[PDB]
């Protein structure tokens, strides 16, 4: 079996409380929907099935896949699902999808992610109710988001780990850090990122906002702003909110069918999924899952880390992504040419399938032939994908 | 490639705020993990993945999939993921480690769902604030779990929908609840359920408890408290607490492997997996889903509905349950044999992993030689799968 | 001027989540008024003024006194406030109703406190929403009525802070506890409450129930009992459960109008208002309070401590109530005669009315001719009062 | 006996979750306090007692009066205590301070009020617990602040009832209302609340703030402005947000001690108290409260209506001001000369001492020899005080 990905597309990426700080992900899920659809040149009716990378749905209500696949104008006949794990989601979901027509399930799907960190409410279990004494109202965001679950810290002490264990100073994560957002300025206002970017449309009581431009990129971020910036989690450490991604809010999908199938409809497929691969990594170091599982996707597709013309490697913290560059020893100058999450966003369960636009654009924008993404997972793994042009 | 469940295990199914009313759902899906892996007499370090449906996690921490299999002793080596296709995700959580193997990523999976109803908790977004005046704090087994995001009614209206469309009566539904209910006291005192449950310690502080037994099984179900209860969602209705499923806790899963790997191993499986399906229908007659998805199957095995030994068909509502029983048509007799979730419960995410279990050791209990399983779901879907033994 | 307490009365004391768990105070307020009026064969419709002592009133409307009122039959044009001077409340409030007589701006008033406990809800604040993180949801029970402002610790911490300043044993302690519990069981069952309860009804669904005794006295309290009881608020301390008073619901009040107008009615009043003080303390020894309020008042009556016939020294903790009796050097055994607050309850806004009632009721019992009654005070203080019989 | 108000202060009002949203109500108090005894040349150590109006406490802690007198250095050996008599508490402190020492239980008083209504909290009674389902988090502001307790409709609506029962145009409302800011402009911008505000400073992490002036003060208000609005409480109705009063932050106190005091220590008093009185009224119609409770304070004191040279009448809503004012029948050109609630805001218990700060610094600069201030209370009463000029 052979599979591409017809055609794709994601909003522009909300910062925290921003421009989607009151919109349901499965909103920012059906344009999102609708648009790959109608870049493809493919039909709402023709959908077999709707995949959704999410990680905090809680309060949105039943299936906020089958809500955004329904609002997008696919018919009830087809089914829709959500699915979690956490950072690398979205781009699982389209491997989800891909496994779907692989195995002569369905013929065509839409699989990515969407994440609205936003609407993340607070809860508290309360059935037994409080006989007395206060209680907690937890942060689902943090909690069932960022916080592991085995050692009680934030992601960002993970990144402190690995730090401290691949030798990266402040100076090189700010530095890893304003080139970042120096190639997401440049990109941005060179268009770069107008292709993929479908505009979304925030509906409002004293006006509607057209949104179709990454509203979390600093522009002029110098290293004097960035050297000056507290550690946020270790008091003596080295990761910042500086040189670590945000809390953000979108959604990212692909409209993915068999090769033949495109064919057929005189599509003119963005690429193919030549392999993927997902494997897991010890928590206190979850930032190094992009190694092993890089490294698996290159030995499925048959390529040295040699042949690879474009990658996006999720830039959760500088830390991280900086370790996992240093290890695979690949041209920095083709990593993340569009910038990374540290300047555009880290909306979890978008990000795989954000950044899986951003490299199949830029390998069209380009000419590139091969290209790879991947992403650090918490909890302890990695997630990749190699895609090779038609 | 063909596909053997080599084994497959549940905790029992507990009452709301009952045994398992303080345990979150990971510790069951530990349990579960371990008891398939033991009976398999397949370690640990063997597993590729573990598959996990879960439709209520909210406060519970990151991928408690992850959560769940690093308790088994699964190493940090393999991933994990949690899924959501409401009441379906714990049988299509199986379709899709199924996947993972047919495709050649993967050699051994553990596949199934779990859910703690009762931990799930109340939640609220309270990020912009309340600037004056009450709010609502959200029950998200409700609203998450419970209700049509559509029509923004229970799923016990939409079994007021289907009992309108299919006629039935209010006593022909105290008929299959009072019968679902006597075939599940006579299926557990008889030892039937016995080696489908793996025992779970709840821990405590004054007192350790062994739990093994479906508590939500009512002793001595008579006709005349069936018909004394009042409407529970339409005020001159026929849907009652006793003519649907309840609110319960549980896990439920299933180890995967080739057919050549288990033969290789030395497993006797419980059961080869000749196909699987799933089909939207319309949402205010979700509980009609089931039809379409055990047609779609049975299709995609070469099966005729005659050809089957053995069938569970999720007991949702009573409604929905003598809907499908009614156009299907296979004989009443070899289905829900030892009662079904009316009578057991309905751990949501667990639910299609806890009937596919009942399937497949009440297949190898009276020598049936084929069987499908199948369920309807909350926005209007059905799932089913169809199983052969060995 | 010269004021008089026509008649008091007081509700029987729920414990904590007991009789009154659902019962608004106010409605406990309403239901002592009445009896107020009929003991003393006076009409609603003539009383100028309700004053009703309250530490929690959050969530229970405007003005729970004027509540209390109206639902009495208090006419519309009369008034009602409530005040907090927390465990002082009570009494407090009898003597700002002598002074609205005393300055001829009334001439009936009713007066004395009241308190659910129970009903006392959980809060937080949300306006400014909370942007990310978890946040408390605060006890108002434990915020606003058990913790010192000043230093953060409970009430508890106060009486160990009394405890080690006096040298008072764990046994003392216990000793002491067991003897309220004793004298309390003695006059319950002797009949002693009769006179100064007032029967509550608790408006039910699937029935009334009549309340008419106090429910937190423990019968047969034992020394073995109080001696197994592990520290509450230290734990290398000597304050417990056991030795300190509990979490209860009440209200009480009293009837006041100037001697000459009792004469002209007919009444027999149960006592003359001969003198109050209030003063404050350090608030880390608040349970010191009844001290230099009680010598005030004593002092401005013209009485010496050997004058006094009768004495209700309210019991918060065992520690401080010791303190206080080593300290004035009054007879023991005219302290507390019928038992105290460790057995029978600290409804806080209503305790200082609920002593007083137990004060006036024996002391008519028995012929005494002089009395006084204090309490400590949350922050540091005390308030007593001094009664002559006429 | 003769007491007098020897010197006042209050802080400027804030708007809601405004400059003080983060401002406990008792730091607020302490500011005020200081300054009464600055102004007067009074010690802190000379000071008896606290008493603070204080409608909105929920979750500031024990007993905020408390808090507040031990800020501002008052000794732990005075006492304090606060109380509620709704929109009339900040002037009824005063009041009952004054009565304190014409009792001879205190010298030195400091009384009024203080609120936060930013800072109240919302919350729920959940020691029962919560079954299941959805349940109120109940703005404790408007629960126990500004919701009719019998009829259970806002304060609005009561001036809604009055606006019907006195045939008050919406016309006329929003010409008094108009009225209201044009006046406290002018007076703001002439420097005539210079005198009676304290300068309250908000301590922050990136800046101390003083906060000098009333910022809830509508600056060039317009008609037609007012005429746009929609009616607030009655789709049909007449009180808007324009021409009610708003939701507000502030304290405000006076020192008090008897004539003969302040004549030894050389002090020229703000005023003599000559009289005070509450009255209630039908709660449906409140805001009529200051007509009895104004009529009796006037014959208490012997005086005429035509007798005063200055009033405040406090403006909940400009409905029932108007109704006030025509009944009454005194000269509308000596009321509220400086503007009023509408304009400068109604800190709820704070109000009543408020309006007694500008009534009193305003007789001072014109030489006005008798003064009334008066204002209505929610479920339906009325207070008011003479003052006389020494």
């Amino acid at each position: 079996p052979s599979i591409v990905i017809a055609s794709a597309a994601r909003t522009a990426v909300g910062s925290f409380n921003g421009a989607f700080a009151n919109t349901p992900a499965h909103e920012l899920g059906a344009t999102v929907i609708s648009a790959v659809l109608e870049r493809a040149g493919v039909a709402a009716g023709e959908v077999n099935e709707v995949i959704l990378g999410q990680v905090l749905p809680a309060g949105e209500g039943q299936n906020p896949a089958r809500q955004a696949a329904m609002k997008a104008g696919v018919p009830q006949e087809a089914t829709a699902w959500g699915m979690n794990q956490l950072c690398g989601s979205g781009l699982r979901a389209v491997a989800l999808g891909m496994q779907q027509i692989a195995t002569g399930d369905a013929s065509i799907i839409v699989a990515g992610g969407m994440e609205s960190m936003s609407m993340a409410p607070h809860c508290a279990h309360l059935r037994g109710g409080v006989k007395m004494g206060d209680f907690k109202m937890i942060d689902t965001m943090i909690k069932d988001g960022l916080t592991d679950a085995f050692y009680g810290y934030h992601m960002g002490t993970t990144a402190e780990n690995v730090a401290k264990q691949w030798q990266l100073s402040r100076d090189e994560q700010d530095a890893f850090a304003v080139a970042s957002q120096n190639k997401a300025e440049a990109a941005q206002k060179d268009g770069r990122f107008k292709d993929e970017i479908v505009p979304f449309i925030v509906k409002g009581r004293k006006g509607d906002i057209t949104v179709d431009a990454d509203e979390y990129i600093r522009h002029g971020a110098t290293l004097d702003s960035m050297a000056k910036l507290r550690p946020a989690f270790d008091k003596e450490g080295t990761v910042t909110a500086g040189n670590a991604s945000g809390l953000n809010d979108g959604a990212a999908a692909a409209l993915l069918m068999s090769e033949a199938e495109a064919s057929r409809r005189g599509i003119q497929p963005l690429g193919r999924i030549v392999s993927w691969a997902t494997v897991g990594v010890d928590p206190k170091v979850m930032g190094t899952g992009p190694i092993p599982a890089s490294r698996k996707a290159l030995e499925r597709a048959g390529w040295k880390i040699g042949d690879l013309d474009l990658v996006e490697a999720n830039e959760a913290f500088a830390a991280q992504a900086c370790a996992v560059n240093k290890d695979l020893g690949w041209d920095p100058s083709i990593v993340n040419v569009n910038g990374g999450a540290i300047a555009i966003g880290h909306p979890i369960g978008a990000s795989g399938a954000r950044i899986l636009n951003t490299l199949l654009f830029e390998m069209k924008r380009r000419g590139a032939r091969k290209g790879l993404a991947t992403l650090c997972i918490g909890g302890g793994m990695g997630v990749a994908m190699c895609i090779e042009s038609l």
